[PDB]
């Protein structure tokens, strides 16, 4: 089961604080939400520490569909409304309408020009027209609460920022197998393994802001 | 450069023919655009014959954001306005507000998904309901007149298709070398030889449709 597989990160305090510490390093982790939910494990990167090799590695390695999580204030200090106003999608995912830096890129695929649309994007001092849209960058909106307001991917990413005492703004991308297929558990744990990256569950971090008054 | 670099694939007639023949049996081909515009190949594949181990090949080999080039008439039946009203990216790419299967799917980012998820669009007798937003697959509308109108990759394919005799609907995805940067003609080329893609340009269909009074 997957708690048990899970064993081997540690406990789910330890999980958690494995995966802070990697983000402070600058390192990525993988966030699994609830086996009853997606069970899906994004690839989570800080803006902060980003780099076009971890860029890469996500594109090569997961769906290729890279979305930066922001804050409600960020998202609106940008000036991006939803995608859709009735959004009808299965978990009501919160797409903004896509992004590209304005300047500095090109056709805004290459990892370098996501990273430049991510970091301009993230930039406390972000105005609105920093960005084109649409684009090829695909920002999210968090709930306020995080994941004890909404147990997504999402809020995961800009919870472990704050926890980690990093700018709230973090990237994500689904691991995906080589057929095309989308990661299971067991895959996940595999791939953690090769590229050093701590593996923890939404559960994980409830579990946590909710053992450790987290207000974030 | 770059002409002489695609001899080998033949004269620009040739490339064109035997592009068009693959479509009809069912593989892929790879479409530059300008060298002075974007400088990119994509890979397309017809929507008929789309399979899984097609959308797999896209996903882990170019930048994963697989695109569903459909007719303006299609994209109408479906109900798909832009994504956004005022578009001030570079090309000014035609993105229609994302889309997922309604049902047969579960999260969507699976190559499976992706296909399902296409072939309901691509359906002739297709309805907007059929279709979710926002989701994890991005039309593009196709200019009336194709390449002729719009030097793009997006009217290159729906001209292809056309062309082809095939249903009037690719999808295509931009590729990507393994550090993130976007494949050049050189790459393209060498990755053509690999999977046995033809490779031509939207250089080449302009000169086929104005050599053949080809309107589609
Ligand atoms: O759809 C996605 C991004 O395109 C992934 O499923 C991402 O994890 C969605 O976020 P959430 O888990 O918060 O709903
Ligand atoms: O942006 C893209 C898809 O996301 C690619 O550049 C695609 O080729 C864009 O289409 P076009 O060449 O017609 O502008
Ligand atoms: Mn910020
Ligand atoms: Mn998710
Ligand atoms: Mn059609
Ligand atoms: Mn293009």
């Amino acid at each position: 089961n997957q708690s048990s597989l899970l064993a081997e990160f540690g406990d789910p305090i330890t999980r958690v604080e494995n995966a802070l510490q990697a983000l402070r390093e600058g390192r990525g982790v993988l966030l699994l939400d609830d086996e009853d939910r997606e069970n899906e494990g994004d690839i989570i990167y800080a803006v902060e520490s980003l780099t076009t090799a971890q860029m890469a590695l996500m594109i090569r390695e997961c769906s290729g569909i890279v979305c930066l999580c922001l804050t409600e204030a960020q998202a609106d200090r940008l000036a991006l409304p939803p995608m859709v106003v009735n959004n009808n999608s299965a978990n009501q995912t919160a797409f903004t309408v896509s992004i590209e830096a304005k300047h500095g890129v090109t056709t805004g695929v290459s990892a370098q020009d996501r990273v430049t649309t991510i970091k301009t994007a993230a930039n406390p001092q972000a105005k609105p027209e920093d960005l084109a849209r649409p684009g090829h960058v695909f920002p999210l909106r968090a709930r306020a609460g995080g994941v004890l307001a909404r147990r997504g991917h999402t809020e995961g990413t800009v919870d472990l920022m704050q926890m980690a005492g990093l700018q709230p703004a973090g990237v994500l991308c689904e691991l995906t197998n080589p057929d095309g297929s989308m990661a299971k558990t067991p895959e996940i744990i595999e791939f953690g393994k090769l590229h050093n990256m701590p593996v923890l569950t939404i559960e994980d971090m409830v579990q946590y802001r909710i053992q450790f008054d987290l207000k974030l």
